[PDB]
């Protein structure tokens, strides 16, 4: 594989967003994955409604600001045959009640694929695929306050996740400690939070965070 991947220089990765007080974060990870292949697909970047996600995808198992999965937000997708554009039905960071159009969909996907529980093929998907949902362990302070460099914080935990964001890359850069390598990592905390909303990652350390135990794309 690649030493450095970043999907962002390919045009596959809208800005980051906010995703306020909601539990929605699995909405936010699973638009920025279908927003990559779909591009990938048409060569069109549209920011996808995680809105909609988040009234709509009840049905799949997905509970709105209490918590949801990218890949229930996938199956949605594929089950409702579109999901709207954010333009069209935009993010209010409440749950209410379903209003899809799919005169306004902008999206479909066929299914997902679940990528094996191993930094090395969470690698191999980031180079080939494009930007990758996964979920991590955010609950630590170290983590708010993340300002630069390479995130590593030793009481991670790699099995209890709670928090889904979308992998965009991978890189390395020298450090003191020579753990060198690292995720790039779009989180949905605005762009004040860390480097322009942004992250990197601990990379083949263990699988810290978990960043390998729940990833999975959307097929398009």
């Amino acid at each position: 594989a690649p030493r450095s991947v970043d999907w962002r220089e390919k045009g596959y990765v809208t800005p980051v967003k906010n995703q306020g007080q909601c539990g929605s974060c699995w909405a936010f990870s699973a638009t920025g994955a279908l927003e990559g292949q779909m591009f990938r697909k048409t060569g069109r970047l549209i920011s996808l409604s995680e809105q909609n996600l988040v009234d709509c995808s009840g049905p799949q198992g997905n509970e709105g600001c209490n918590g949801g999965l990218m890949d229930y937000a996938f199956q949605y997708v594929q089950d409702n045959g579109g999901l709207d554009s954010e333009e069209s039905y935009p993010y209010e960071a409440t749950e209410e009640s379903c209003k899809y159009n799919p005169k306004y969909s902008v999206a479909n996907d066929a299914g997902f694929v679940d990528i094996p529980k191993q930094e090395k093929a969470l690698m191999k998907a980031v180079a080939t695929v494009g930007p990758i949902s996964v979920a991590i362990d955010a609950g630590h302070e170290s983590f708010l306050f993340y300002k630069e460099g390479i995130y590593f914080e030793p009481d991670c935990s790699s099995e209890d996740m709670d928090h889904g964001v979308l992998v965009v890359g991978y890189g390395f850069e020298s450090t003191e400690s020579d753990n060198n390598k690292y995720w790039l990592v779009k989180n949905s905390w605005g762009e004040e939070w860390g480097m322009g909303g942004y992250v990197k990652m601990a990379k083949d350390r263990r699988n810290h965070c978990g960043i390998a135990s729940a990833a999975s794309y959307p097929t398009v």
